[PDB]
């Protein structure tokens, strides 16, 4: 049993532990610098109210984050989301990054986005295939953009869908 | 023509031609005019780095084209962004072109990995002109933008340079 609910203050930590590892670790994203918990806890407060943050807890802990936010910082754009999921390495292939985007998904559907956009640094198989389960299209890759772990990395850019009118309504809050 | 490196005294001029664009076009996904500063305040920033290039006919600014990082991770150091506007006086006049010439000799010989440009769509006159100077398409998403009235796919665009693995720090310009 997992809840999957919108991430607190709190819950930072645990967040930042996770996704640190990950930075350390893996070439999914291209961060080469470990973050504070301040950070995270900056950015949630700043966006929580205008992008889905949400965490999955198992059993009393954070076990996993999918979060939104803004893709460029033009109004053109505003109707426009990036998505990011990490699952702990303890939780992985739990259905967890499935429930904790389909929340992500429903609800900025419903506050009237066009699209999402997900950035997978590549290669990273369980993330493309969990993004195209999830209805993420590829949209197109950029060649050799990154240099992580000592090498170059291509970076793939993943999209899904909604259907708008012309023109859009304002986005709404969560 | 003088194809030179741009100048703070050149921003104004950068700035009108390109609000000429924000305001009239969806050649890119502003809407909003912008003020010369944030012109300068790149040109600043990056120029000792990246090349920042303007085309000069008689005596006035005619165009620009500039480079800049394509993402504020050191894993992108390598991985540029290019950009370039001609005025509309001086349109289909080889400025553009050859103002990317110099900028992407520069980029390869200071020791960038790729070049990335990124074109709201429909822009034949610059997808031409990037392919002509051997950009490839390399995806693009759908109705990312919403700007005069309807949804717009931007492009990316990439010419790629090769280099030793470790890559060298980038040289300045
Ligand atoms: C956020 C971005 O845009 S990129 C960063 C993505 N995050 C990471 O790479 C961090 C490390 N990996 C993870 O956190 C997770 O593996 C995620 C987030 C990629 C996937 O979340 P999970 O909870 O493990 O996946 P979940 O259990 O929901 O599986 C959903 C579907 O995705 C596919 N899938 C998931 N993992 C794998 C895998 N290792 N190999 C192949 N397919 C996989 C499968 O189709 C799976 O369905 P199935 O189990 O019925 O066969
Ligand atoms: C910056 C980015 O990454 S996207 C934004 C690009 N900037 C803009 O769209 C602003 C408005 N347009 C312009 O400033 C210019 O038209 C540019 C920058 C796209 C091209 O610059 P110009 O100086 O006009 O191009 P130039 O004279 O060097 O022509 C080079 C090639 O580009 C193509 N091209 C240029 N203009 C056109 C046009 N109207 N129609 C079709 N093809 C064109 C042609 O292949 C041309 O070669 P050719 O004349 O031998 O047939």
């Amino acid at each position: 049993p997992a809840d999957i609910r919108r991430a607190t203050e709190a819950d930072m930590p645990a967040v930042c532990t996770i996704v640190n590892h990950y930075i350390e670790t893996s070439t999914v994203n291209f961060r080469t610098e470990p973050q504070e918990p301040q950070e995270w806890t900056d950015d949630l407060v700043r966006l929580r109210e205008r992008y889905p943050w949400l965490v999955a807890e198992v059993d009393g802990e954070v076990a996993g984050i999918a979060y939104a936010g803004p893709w460029k910082a033009r109004n053109a754009y505003d109707w426009t989301a990036e998505s990011t999921v990490y699952v702990s390495p303890r939780h992985q292939r739990t259905g967890l990054g499935s429930t904790l985007y389909t929340h992500l998904l429903k609800s900025l559907e419903a506050q009237g986005f066009k699209s999402v956009v997900a950035v997978i640094g590549l290669p990273n198989d369980p993330s493309v295939r969990m993004h195209e389960a999830l209805g993420y299209a590829p949209r197109g890759m950029l060649r050799a953009a990154g240099f992580k772990h000592g090498n170059w990395h291509d970076v793939g850019f993943w999209q899904l869908d909604f259907s708008l009118p012309v023109p859009p309504r304002p986005v709404l809050p969560v």
